[PDB]
């Protein structure tokens, strides 16, 4: 009956992870795998048994990957032969058609199910933007996010000569076009204008209207608030001038866990491969009989 | 390779999913079945075969529905025995689980598919509301139709005493309450006020803010404009105050033709069975291969 799902990582999306997990009557957490096992357990992960290796859980239905995108593969190629599901967000969109052909053999082989890149980012998006393509295929679609925290962009401003701490902030502009406000703490002995020039340079910035300001604190700046505007406008049939629009303000990884959550459902009945969330029923990401969702839902 | 479909109605849904089939590349429309078949030919029929029955056409992979809700299973009854798949936009939200259960073994029966209530509501409103309920599955949704015509309420207006023709718009007012502008051509010696009693009685506008307005035309204010607001908002994990919506301005009539050539497509690619559109991956509504799609949308 009850799914039993492994968390493999515990950043923030494995924290948010654990709260979705608890808050579906229809799973079971057998247990968290860290490198660092058990040692230093936090303390809201004092019910649960906290593992180096998936090995060490029992009867484990599916793994939820929690883990960085550069990080999916190796553990999923590592989790499949134990005959176990995976479900991740990993979320470098140039690299989701080579990451499923590489798993769909790998599935297929073990009879389990991999879903890949199941955020809202891709994920959840990716739904809503192919059903509203499909609503009127001829035009232009546009995925304008923010305003919140870009942890690639975030990332890339940490790792600049001068910069201590950074925060990209993603503002949107409308038509896919971004505004990017970047927050640093200067190294000692660092000025704004060599950051900003280093900063600017980068091709995640270079092509972007980019602003940087020096703080005394970012994680005093820091909101997990985020959001999407996804927007279409095209022609049904010959019929010109359809629009429709998708919004969200939302916790960032709080969505990415539930949906992670969600997929993680949906794998028990899939037949076996590789599936993007595109390829997956929406009434599977539901937890309840499909005739008691259809007459709540359709 | 091109899918072969056949228009079964010729009300305002058949006139624009003849459109919608002749601006899909991946589709041939065989013909249109009318109960009159070809004798007052409209002129944009001129390149197609008109019947009255569909065994006078050849080679029908795909039967689109553009019948009234309450004509839909007789249709879907009678064409599934032929070996050939169903797709409609039946509209009866009360009925869909018992009409799915009906179908169900006849097109397993038959090794073919019918996918019902594939309109915008039922049917795309349907897929993003069960994904916006995945997002954060506690909570509240709500569905905002309007403004629009409502074909139901406009019947149920034009079939009372003193009402001559009758138009009942939709407008939405928020968490799923809606008013009701019925606009009224009153027959000789019948009076406003005894139209609004009768029209207010009915449970169709009994529950509903309603106005009654006399016209000299009904003609003269119709428009096939019509929209929705869907909002969610809700929990993901234990995470409080997630909020999405989807709002569309759409051609009510041109935009259902699209859905129902989207699903004739989707039902190439199924196991024999009855399907709501909440049980069909969204990549299938469109044409392409699926690695083209995902590179393009996820």
């Amino acid at each position: 009956k009850k799914i039993r799902a492994a968390i493999v990582g515990y950043g923030n999306i494995g924290k948010f992870t654990v709260e979705a997990v608890e808050a579906a009557e229809d799973f079971e957490l057998v247990g968290i795998v860290r490198r660092q096992g058990a040692e230093n357990k936090p303390a809201e992960l004092a019910p649960y048994k906290v593992v180096q290796d998936i090995k060490e859980l029992e009867g484990v239905d599916v793994a939820i990957l929690a883990t960085p995108s550069r990080s999916c593969k190796e553990y999923a190629e590592k989790i499949l032969p134990l005959g176990i599901n995976t479900v991740d967000s990993f979320d470098i969109h140039t690299d989701i058609v080579d990451y499923r052909s590489a798993l769909m053999p790998l599935c297929k082989e073990h009879h389990a199910v991999s879903i890949i890149s199941a955020g809202w980012d891709p994920g959840s998006d990716s739904v809503v933007r192919t059903l509203m393509q499909s609503l009127a295929p001829k035009g232009l679609s546009y995925t304008n996010f923010g305003p919140g925290m870009s942890m690639g962009h975030s990332v890339c401003a940490r790792s600049k000569k001068g910069v201590k701490n950074a925060l990209s902030m993603t503002i949107p502009l409308g038509e896919g076009i971004h505004r990017r406000m970047v927050y640093v703490e200067l190294e000692e002995g660092a000025t704004l204008d060599e950051v900003t020039k280093e900063i600017k340079a980068d091709p995640y910035f270079a092509h972007d209207e980019t602003h940087v300001m020096a703080v005394d604190s970012v994680d005093a700046v820091k909101d997990m608030g985020h959001g999407v505007h996804l927007v279409r406008k095209g022609v049904s049939g010959k019929t010109q001038n359809q629009r429709m629009e998708f919004s969200m303000s939302i916790n960032n990884p709080a969505l990415t866990a539930q949906v992670l959550v969600n997929v993680a459902r949906a794998s028990m009945h899939q037949q076996p491969g590789c599936y993007t969330m595109v390829e997956i029923p929406v009434i599977d990401l539901l937890a309840g009989e499909r005739e008691d969702l259809i007459k709540a839902l359709v």
